[PDB]
């Protein structure tokens, strides 16, 4: 694959998740240490949800760096490579940037619940996905994930949207320019996966790392760094 090996272990993709480590630790620092002048009730809760999307991403990264966790799927004459510290970092940061969405938009408990339910079963579906065993089940899954992502999109762009604006210019912008971000980025992860090892096998796992690493960064560090820069943090929040 594309990249170099790092810890000579056969793993050219390792420079990339050496490299995403490193910016998830920055990123996790940076916010902590902005984190420790602010007194405001709203604004410590962004930031404690916050500094958690980059916290545990460095995590799962070092795990992945350092190959725990990572083991082969047979599909008929090849051997996938699956990292499943990837999906358990997607599972719990993907509810948390939602949650960041959610307490903008000061929306109820019951849609935050269908929100995270339906991210959820996006990440399970998806790691079903990379586990199966036939091109027909990897598709199918995928399609599924794929569909749930949708929902979630719609969602944001519809309904939590509505509910930013009425709180008001300072919020409602920041709130957009997120969701902007969210719509764009988000999208870009299926189309990944589905043209990289896990789908049709156009792109090699090296580049694959690297656009994932590219991804995460910039939907995890660069949101963070877009939403705790904001005065809409300073506003009323009411937690789930
Ligand atoms: C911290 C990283 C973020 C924001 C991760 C987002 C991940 C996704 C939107 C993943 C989506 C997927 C599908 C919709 C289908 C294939 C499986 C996934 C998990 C790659
Ligand atoms: C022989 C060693 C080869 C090393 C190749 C280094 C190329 C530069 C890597 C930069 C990766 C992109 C960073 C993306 C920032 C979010
Ligand atoms: C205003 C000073 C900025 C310092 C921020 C330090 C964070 C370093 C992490 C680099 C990751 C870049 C992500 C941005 C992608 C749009
Ligand atoms: C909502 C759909 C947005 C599509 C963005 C495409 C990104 C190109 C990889
Ligand atoms: C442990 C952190 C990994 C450092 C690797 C740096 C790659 C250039
Ligand atoms: C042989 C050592 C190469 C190290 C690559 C680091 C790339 C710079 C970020
Ligand atoms: C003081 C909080 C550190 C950042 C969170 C790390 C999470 C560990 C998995
Ligand atoms: C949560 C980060 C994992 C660190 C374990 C390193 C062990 C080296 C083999
Ligand atoms: C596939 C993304 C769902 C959003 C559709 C509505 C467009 C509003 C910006
Ligand atoms: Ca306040
Ligand atoms: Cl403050
Ligand atoms: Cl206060
Ligand atoms: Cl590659
Ligand atoms: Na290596």
């Amino acid at each position: 694959q594309a990249g170099y090996d790092l810890l000579g272990d056969g793993r050219p993709e390792t420079l990339w998740l050496g490299i995403g480590t490193l910016l998830m630790l920055i990123g996790t620092f940076y916010f902590l240490v902005r984190g420790w002048g602010v007194t405001d009730k709203d604004a410590r809760e962004y930031y404690a949800v916050t500094i958690l999307v980059p916290g545990i991403a460095s995590a799962a990264y070092l795990s992945m760096f350092f190959g725990i966790g990572l083991t082969e799927v047979t599909v008929g004459g090849e051997m996938l490579d699956i990292y499943y510290a990837r999906y358990a970092d997607w599972l719990f940061t993907t509810p948390l940037l939602l949650l960041d969405l959610a307490l903008l938009a000061k929306v109820d408990r019951v849609t935050i619940g269908t929100l995270v339910g339906v991210d959820a079963l996006m990440i399970v579906t998806g790691l079903i996905g990379a586990l199966s065993h036939t091109a027909i089940a990897r598709y199918s899954w995928w399609l599924f994930s794929t569909i749930c992502m949708i929902v979630v999109l719609y969602f944001l762009a519809t309904s939590l949207r509505s509910a930013a604006k009425e709180r008001g210019p300072e919020v409602a912008s920041t709130f957009n320019t997120l969701t902007a971000l969210v719509l764009v980025l988000w999208t870009a992860y299926p189309i990944l996966w589905i043209i990289g090892t896990e789908g049709a096998g156009v792109v090699g796992l090296g580049i694959e790392t690297l656009l994932f690493m590219v991804l995460d960064v910039t939907a995890k560090v660069g949101f963070g760094f877009i939403l705790l820069r904001s005065r809409a943090i300073l506003g009323d929040t009411e937690a789930p």
